[PDB]
């Protein structure tokens, strides 16, 4: 029993991180066989990173400035190119270390695994969830760029998230491993702020049912509801409409509780109408929603 936030074991995305060095900015790059990505604004100073021509200040660069190191050793780069947001350093040495991989884009609401590096050397992992508005709430500091975030299904990774910018509030913004920013962001720094951000009613959803099979049922209450009456109340406390696709992605832990979406949801609805009465539930006093229907059940029922 128990429940806790967790992430995928690290190692395989571990054995793929490096430190690339272009001028003066260093960051992290992601060794895959014969090819290191990373951000590109590797080839920005302080000063140009207001307003960057990227293409201009890459035509100025060689391979050979290009500093690629993993660990001690120093990788040679033999050719470069930009695909969107990221660059694409070709060097002369497949990584050894290469796991089975995709890249994937996920969805608003889906969850994934961050592995914070500086130097190229790995120092923390946590999880977290892509906002609705597409940001991620994550913890970074500087030189954390190049960062990637990650699925595990079996023996293959599933990248879906690379590091590149903190906004003004706080939060981060980044790409998928094709260089393409999540949401309307730029690696300028410049005023761009982020949508209001929404609840994943989903994944609330999924969380309760947690709590359910790990013992916490003082919520549970005696009515049932419409999905339209709950998307009602929904709108009003600025949580994602339920769609049923959500309600059938809900089926597994509705069979394994006994307890129908719909009859969830009505207890959700009052704990939105009437808080939670200074109660706790799974050791949270609010509603946590960076939890799919998948994370409950691999840590639940697994």
């Amino acid at each position: 029993s128990g429940f806790r936030k967790m992430a995928f074991p690290s190692g395989k995305v571990e054995g793929c991180m490096v430190q690339v060095t272009c001028g003066t900015t260093t960051l992290n790059g992601l060794w895959l066989d014969d090819v290191v990505y990373c951000p590109r604004h590797v080839i920005c100073t302080s000063e140009d990173m207001l307003n960057p021509n990227y293409e201009d200040l890459l035509i100025r660069k060689s391979n050979h400035n290009f500093l690629v190191q993993a660990g001690n050793v120093q990788l040679r780069v033999i050719g470069h190119s930009m695909q969107n947001c990221v660059l694409k350093l070709k060097v002369d040495t497949a990584n050894p270390k290469t796991p089975k991989y995709k890249f994937v884009r996920i969805q608003p609401g889906q969850t994934f695994s961050v592995l914070a590096c500086y130097n190229g050397s790995p120092s923390g992992v946590y999880q977290c969830a892509m906002r609705p508005n597409f940001t991620i709430k994550g913890s970074f500091l500087n030189g954390s760029a190049g960062s990637v975030g990650f699925n595990i299904d079996y023996d293959c990774v599933s990248f879906c998230y690379m590091h590149h910018m903190e906004l003004p509030t706080g939060v981060h913004a980044g790409t998928d491993l094709e260089g393409n920013f999540y949401g309307p962001f730029v690696d300028r720094q410049t005023a761009q702020a982020a949508g209001t951000d929404t609840t994943i009613t989903v994944n609330v959803l999924a969380w309760l049912y947690a709590a359910v099979i790990n013992g916490d049922r003082w919520f549970l209450n005696r009515f049932t509801t419409t999905l339209n009456d709950f998307n009602l109340v929904a709108m009003k406390y600025n949580y994602e409409p339920l769609t049923q696709d959500h309600v059938d992605i809900l089926g597994p832990l509705s069979a394994q509780t006994g307890i129908a979406v719909l009859d969830m949801c009505a207890s959700l609805k009052e704990l939105l109408q009437n808080g939670m009465n200074g109660r706790t539930i799974l050791g949270s006093a609010l509603l946590e929603d960076e939890f799919t229907p998948f994370d409950v059940v691999r840590q639940c029922s697994g």
